[PDB]
């Protein structure tokens, strides 16, 4: 069971990575494909590996209910496992 600052770096990591949205960037307040930059298919990967550390499952089609960090975080940290 990750939490706020954890679902966020977790997810941050793994844009940085793919879209290069660094982890200072991604904040809560921030949609990932409007604020940040990330391009939405970096987002595809990001939910595969936030899926495997999170254990939450958050398919790329209900991560379009998270247009934004903290609301993705929202549902991951309630999910959470």
């Amino acid at each position: 069971a990750a939490t706020q600052e954890e679902i966020v770096a977790g997810l941050a990591e793994i844009v940085n990575e793919i879209a290069g949205i660094p982890v200072e960037d991604v904040k809560l307040d921030k949609s990932f494909t409007d604020d940040l930059d990330v391009d939405s298919l970096s987002m595809v990967e990001v939910v595969v590996a936030a899926e495997e550390r999170f254990d939450v499952k958050i398919p790329d089609d209900d991560v379009k209910n998270l247009k934004t960090v903290g609301d993705a975080t929202k549902y991951i940290l309630d999910h959470q496992a």
